[PDB]
């Protein structure tokens, strides 16, 4: 499941290692048990440059989590407006 390596990886915002999953066929709107993706989570951590390379690849930026939560969501919860503003273009 290269889907769950991606999740790693994004969180982590390991920039070679999720493009080389990526690349692998890594589908970039992989879920985990919570219905968290790689985008949620790269965004939530606030890695920026992830979050982009992750929306260049079609990253749905609407996905939700178990809570109806998005990468979107989160990131003006956390106050990181530099990240909504990215996230609110792709969507």
């Amino acid at each position: 499941d290269l889907g769950k390596k991606l999740l790693e990886a994004a969180r982590a915002g390991q920039d070679d290692e999720v493009r080389i999953l990526m690349a692998n066929g890594a589908d970039v709107n992989a879920k985990d048990k919570d219905g968290y993706t790689p985008l949620h989570l790269a965004a939530r951590e606030g890695h920026l440059e992830i979050v982009e390379v992750l929306l260049k690849a079609g990253a749905d930026v609407n996905a939700q989590d178990k809570f109806g939560k998005t990468a979107f969501d989160i990131s003006i919860d956390n106050g990181n407006e530099d990240l909504a503003e990215i996230l609110q273009k792709a969507a």
